[PDB]
């Protein structure tokens, strides 16, 4: 049995990339939920829910803003799988706001590409450490693609036999995360329209 | 005098698995209640309180969801029958998700039937370890079922005279597990009408 | 001199029984006292506050839920009299939950009146172990009855000379041992009124 | 010089009883301090540190229910003066109780009583071992009268030369400690007028 | 890859300057976004969180004062890029003032200076601690310029290699900070001719 | 550098007391600036926002009822200058209602006086606790004047060597502090003018 999936789609999974103990990498998949409030709370548990109230109130600034969802009157559910002690997530983990978005907008995520960046209260992806050892964990469990940080490109070093068994992508903002990992459809288009003014602010 | 029942209808009490030590399973039955919160309170004790909060947490976002039950107006007392050091219990339980939900709707729970897994915050069962031996706590503990998540179905193997002696139930998600377990009648009709939804989506 | 009182009726007083090393009984008298928390703490110390803590959230449940008394705005201080290397009290003992009560509804207990066992949250008494031990004990301190789980009475085996003794009470949930213990007199019977809407949900 | 003074008055000093080895009493002179938390912690060190933490989570509990100071917001202070391999305390000493509250109302201790008991929850003196041995220490020391638990009085066997060296004051609640050891004047009168409800609810 | 940027020009982002341990300093990030609060809420995580409220609560009382931005009707999100323990940060930083007027204004902020200061509810630059160092963790990161508080002139001391490496510019208000970091242009010209008044009434 | 100015005139500044600990005095600056409401909210953050409350809600009966400003339809920030864990402000604080008419009104503050004491709703100023320890700190500081509330005149013991060193001013109401501080003009005038009415009602 595995805690990932590894190819398909899914609403509101992400295959994010974690580090254990200084330098091993591990794939930390998180799951995301969204309901009613019934003001809305982030809702987490255990040693990383400090990066998920970060993820979720920076994505929340951009929802807010280029979307118009409502998300301060819902509760924001987040999951981590897997328990491991010594555990050191991305600070405002880019699969923590991912996992939200395909959550509230009902849009799946494509299992098969893990990713690690931290993202910014304006969108950006910003960089991160451990990135050739994230990798090298997303290679070992059969995934296709990583998204990292366009910054992080020269920090990959790969050995000889990881090497060509990967798709690495960069990226500058979280528009382009969401155009590489949510499900193409109408859903999708619409959703991309709204975050273009992200990407003309930005460029 | 056992710590479990093994026939008949309970609210609130599940037999749920867990192991001790690295391999050895044991019955771990929960017993929960829900009270109004005179902002609620999850309330648990002992070294199994994170797993507490992780199932009530997830269980939550379903409740609130597909059934409209303001379960953050409540308390959830949830206490773990018989102590022992070293007990590894599933990750955000399907015992205490299942227990919060009988407690909740009055809907008793068959204690015949034990259960091991991980509930996401969809909703889904997800795999957990152990199951073999877990399997085997529930056979000499004299249980006639136990529901385990279907990716888990390939991790079972008994001996022969563990074979024949228990009906092993593969789960997808947490209706299913409803359907196996919650006494039949109007109230249980009433609220797997409300999962409907549930099942709908992830379909 | 003793540190249990064996006759007459006092204030948030309870002679609870344990074990001490794997099988000789002790008595364990419990204080209780409940203070405005000027949110509200289980406050113990000690080698049994683990114990404590499990009483006394298990009982704040049916408080809550039955009494309607607001025990999360409540300090709840336990006292364990006598200290001992090597005490086993009974998980969520029933001896600290009843003290709480009496506690708190300024109600006495008869001192005459030993118990063991387990408080759940929906108000049952869970069998415990060395019930005969207990049993013992109570007779050599001279209490003149011993309240102890229903499913604990095939447990009982008693020498010739233990025979006879004392009065072996067996309960199924909290209201029969508060029945039996609680001062007679209007305020135990608006008390007794209040957790009738227990027994009929229990039966 | 000693380390115990033995008339006069001072605030937050106590001359207590202990014994050392088995049976040989010493006078264990309590010093307590008060200090805002800047939640508040018990602060003691040593082989003691579990009988300080005992008395002053009971001290509390009177204080907060009778006097409503917020005991809970300081930060207590214990100190034992005298270091000794095998010293026994008493559980929940008396003499720690009324040290705290000597300090936190001002009011200065009589350095001529010496005293030993437990302190419960709800205000009553307990009995405690080597009573004897206790008053035997006290009177090598030069102290003028000695506190004990009421149910020791029959416990008390003193040689011909020790007898007529001592008061003995058998108490049955910390109001009549306070009432023989406090500082006469105004501050005690009020203080003592905050106590009276406990005597009236113990009586 | 660094979580800074050097040299170029960014809304929202402020190379403020911090102390880690009791001396050691650090160059801290801040991102700012604004939203329309779909009462406003003050958005941010983590041990700094309170320094964040005093800088936003501060600016916004001269945005409403002198700019009339309605700012009380925003969400007002702030990020500090960086985590670490034992950050001391800037009482009511003028670096956090500094990213939400830019965010508001749209106007971006020259990523070569970096600053330290607090911000009164007047606009007047208050002095802070660590300045020396907070100087030296400038030069290291190769920033080009550091506002400090003129108050703090006198207490900068370089050694002879840190000298001549970094332009440090002593304000007395925040219009002077804005002067030296918006990017120029008409939308700057703008805003600080409403700051105008500030200065007036300063002076 | 310090955070307190000791001489000249400041609008909506001013030099108040507080202690720290249980003993300790420190000078406590305020800065308050009104705004707008663009209802008004009284703005203040951290461990003393609830004085702040107080002493501007207090302060408003008096602005309201004698000079006739609108403060209900005003934002009102208070600032504390310095941050010290442990502080205790005094309750209304006058330094905060003299800082908020300073900055209604525009007349500037003398920084060399010092003040403690508590506004009343009718402008009388109630005595404080620490009045000694408040001014050694104002000596300590180099301020020249303290105003005090006159039934703490009889509450100063100064050593030898910090007498002689301020002058301490008593008063009974507001007017007589804003006559003490704030600068001569015609503004000033005007604004005692309106006050009068309160003395003679007071009087
Ligand atoms: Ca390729
Ligand atoms: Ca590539
Ligand atoms: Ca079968
Ligand atoms: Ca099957
Ligand atoms: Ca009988
Ligand atoms: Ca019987
Ligand atoms: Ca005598
Ligand atoms: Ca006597
Ligand atoms: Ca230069
Ligand atoms: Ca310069
Ligand atoms: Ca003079
Ligand atoms: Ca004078």
């Amino acid at each position: 049995y595995k805690l990932f999936i590894t190819e398909g789609y899914e609403v509101g999974r992400v295959n994010g990339l974690a580090v254990i103990g200084e330098s091993a990498g591990i794939v930390l998949p998180i799951i995301a939920e969204v309901t009613p409030s019934m003001e809305g709370r982030v809702i987490a548990t255990g040693r990383l829910q400090e990066i998920a109230r970060e993820a979720v109130m920076n994505v929340s600034a951009i929802i807010k803003k280029y979307t118009g969802r409502d998300i301060s009157n819902m509760d924001v559910h987040i999951q981590f799988v897997g328990t491991y002690e010594g555990v050191e997530g991305d600070s405002a983990s880019i699969s923590i706001a991912t996992a939200v978005i395909s959550a509230i907008e009902g849009i799946p995520v494509d299992q098969s590409v893990a990713m690690t960046g931290s993202l910014s209260v304006k969108g950006e992806v910003l960089p991160v450490g451990g990135v050739t050892q994230k990798i090298e964990a997303a290679i070992q469990a059969g995934l296709k693609k990583v998204i990292i940080p366009k910054d992080n490109i020269d920090d990959v070093l790969l050995d000889a036999e990881h090497e060509g068994k990967i798709e690495v992508i960069p990226v500058s903002r979280i528009n382009e995360v969401l155009e590489h990992v949510l499900e193409d459809g109408k859903k999708k288009n619409r959703l991309m329209s709204k975050f273009k003014e992200l990407e003309l602010a930005a460029v």
